[PDB]
């Protein structure tokens, strides 16, 4: 025998878990229409060169990469958001913003699973925090869409902005700000900073534990950018209607090099499971792949594996069967011309239809009928035939139909 | 700069490219759904062992293959089908038959293109060949879904029972048989293979025969291939696909699996290489250790033939970016209520825009204009009061917030 299993730490989806993946995916998209987004795509493969960050991030730590025959560093990527600014940098001058582009890319990764799908949601060429907002809105109208509500789940939000105030006010060089939040990120955390270069420690870890955004203003001023920003954001959230979705934590940094601004983060509030989805505003990525101009940007990625765990505990992935709506049932095989006949009326008029394809007693085609999931079933009788007619059975106790009145 | 340019040999899709791909995908899986197929998917990294054939095949030959951290040895498929066996034989004796599968997999190779989508449907489980029929209408369906003709493509169609009755005659040893397939898909590689001229004579003579009833004269109307072909085009012309499908004894296909019947799609025009291919495929689950053999038969059919051949004909518009309503602020005062006005839009099914940064109304009308909106939504404060907004079709006068859906 060959391996009937999958190479190590990846999935397959055969048709029973394809629906399931396919419900997902179904709300990722109806929701990226909904909030006007336009879907793009890239190379699952592209150069090592574009994750080469240098800030000890885990992300570039468990790249899955090698050498092509030919001697190129590659890398299945491990994130959509370098991709995407590639194609945004490609475009330079003819991109027409604000652009709002989703996709729904694998990524890999080399250490259980070294695979995943993630919704991506990003908008470029907006300054203001109303992109972080819509962004967060996006991901609660997905959820709430799959059936959770704001006592299930939450996104917690903070800005960068104000561990960035204190550690720029300790000397430290702008250069070991991303380092200092790959940290943060995760009593192993007080020996690392050390290392990149007590007292300033003690200053992050008090700011990061306050609880409110009050307690923000009182240390770094009511006017400052991520005050201010913040209650804009809380206040636009709110306006929307999705204020019980939504709170502030000052310790969410998140593990990226790249974020900014205000940094996001969806979690189970039974504190049962690991991020839903995570994001925030990147405005200097774009500039420090060469882009003349500054770009702003703003996004979020949302995994297809955590998601699918909460909605199993809540009860909210029962299985869907197959379905079609009709079956054609040739009731022997000199009927089997007439009958793929009324198998193209059927599919021509947008009708979903199988045709029994190989030979067998009506009582069996009835019964793949039921295991597939048929809504009707269309018997192709000798007899009903010359009358113009063929027998119809519903299935959700039969009875001749003319030809003309089956769509 | 970083480099711009995707890796060598694959392809970016921003949003214009993207629609294009999306515009072909939907009509792959409409016609799926129509045909009563279901979805499936696996890794596109698979063990190397699962494409080791050893019949010389081209697929084969240009296999884009690494070794892991680890020392195992890899591959990004070539293509989808020895995937689907592993799934079958996974499965056993759990999958209910008949099943019919398909998905739309990124397929690669290493040799020019790289890397492409395709379209891969498979019945299982079914003997006769009405599986074929299903298979070959299905790849029509689809071209006519795109806004094809019969006048502009059609499916060559064939049997390899000919053929292997021809080569078994002159005494070739039948695990010969798939790469003499693989090579007549392209004189002197035969002989290599093992075959003298004489038998070389009867493979051409053969494929140059030009009806089925010439190839009844030569191994008898009775012969499986025949009797088959036969019960084929009847159940296409039922079908009522006829003047798509023609019968062509000189196609094989390039795959060593292939049993029976095979199949290929074609522009009219002579211009453009296979839109589409397939066959019965009966021994590959044996092969692969099934305990029971398993009948197969499928098609694949490629992303970037078709868009050419669609391209040639004119049936690829750009269909630009479309939203139903951009909500526009008068200014940042009536956000708050703009906001609660894009909520109420997107509750009842619309797809919605609101104006994110700051600017000029007439300026966030271009907007609206540039991403295709069929409605302009303005929150102005005079309105609001009353209850109302400003609504302007753009594919002006006042609303209430109730009626805006
Ligand atoms: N690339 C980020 C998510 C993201 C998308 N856009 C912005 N951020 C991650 O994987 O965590
Ligand atoms: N694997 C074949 C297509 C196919 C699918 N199923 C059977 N044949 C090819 O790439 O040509
Ligand atoms: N964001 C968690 C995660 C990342 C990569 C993979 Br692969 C799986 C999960
Ligand atoms: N079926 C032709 C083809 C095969 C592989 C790639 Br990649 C592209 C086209």
């Amino acid at each position: 025998m060959v391996e009937t299993e999958p190479v190590q730490g990846c999935r397959d989806f055969p048709p029973e878990a394809m629906r399931c993946r396919r419900h997902l995916f179904d709300v990722f998209h109806a929701t990226a229409k909904t909030f006007g987004f336009e879907e793009y795509d890239a190379p699952v493969l592209e150069s090592e060169e574009l994750y080469i960050r240098k800030a000890g991030e885990e992300i570039t730590e468990q790249m899955f990469n090698f050498i092509t025959k030919g001697g190129h560093r590659v890398a299945l990527r491990p994130e959509m958001t370098p991709s995407l600014a590639r194609l945004l940098l490609g475009k330079g001058r003819s991109l027409l913003l604000p652009a709002k582009w989703y996709s729904i890319p694998q990524c890999w990764r080399y250490e259980r699973r070294r695979e995943h799908y993630q919704w991506n949601m990003d908008i470029v060429g907006v300054k203001s925090v109303s992109a972080e907002v819509e962004l967060v809105c996006a991901a609660c109208w997905a959820m709430r869409s799959l059936g959770l509500s704001s006592k299930d789940v939450g996104i917690k939000v903070n800005s960068r902005k104000v561990l960035q105030t204190v550690v720029e006010q300790a000397g430290v060089t702008s250069d070991k700000f991303a380092p200092v939040c790959v940290i943060v990120d995760k009593e192993e955390v007080e020996a690392q900073l050390a290392v990149l270069g007590p007292t300033v420690v003690d200053a992050i870890t008090t700011t990061l534990s306050l609880k409110s955004i009050d307690e923000i203003a009182q240390r770094v001023g009511e006017e400052h950018e991520a005050v201010k920003e913040l209650r804009q954001f809380f206040e636009q959230v709110e306006a929307y209607g999705y204020g019980d979705w939504v709170l502030f934590d000052a310790s969410v940094v998140r593990g990226l090099a790249y974020y900014t601004g205000i940094v996001f983060e969806g979690f189970d509030r039974e504190g049962k499971f690991r991020a839903l989805c995570g994001g925030g505003r990147y405005d200097n990525l774009l500039t420090t792949y060469g882009s003349p101009t500054p770009i702003p940007c703003a996004g979020f990625g949302f995994g297809d594996c955590v998601i699918v765990e909460l909605l199993q505990e809540k009860r909210l992935l029962p299985d869907i069967p197959h379905v079609v709506d009709d079956v054609v049932i040739p009731f022997d095989e000199s009927m089997r011309p007439h009958a793929l006949a009324v198998l193209r009326r059927l599919r021509d008029a947008g009708r979903s239809a199988d045709i029994i394809l190989d030979k067998k007693k009506v009582v069996q085609a009835f019964n793949y009928a039921d295991r597939v999931g048929a809504v009707r079933a269309v018997l192709v009788a000798p007899e009903e035939w010359e009358r113009g007619e063929v027998q119809v059975k519903m299935l959700r106790r039969g009875f001749a139909v003319p030809l003309d009145r089956l769509v």
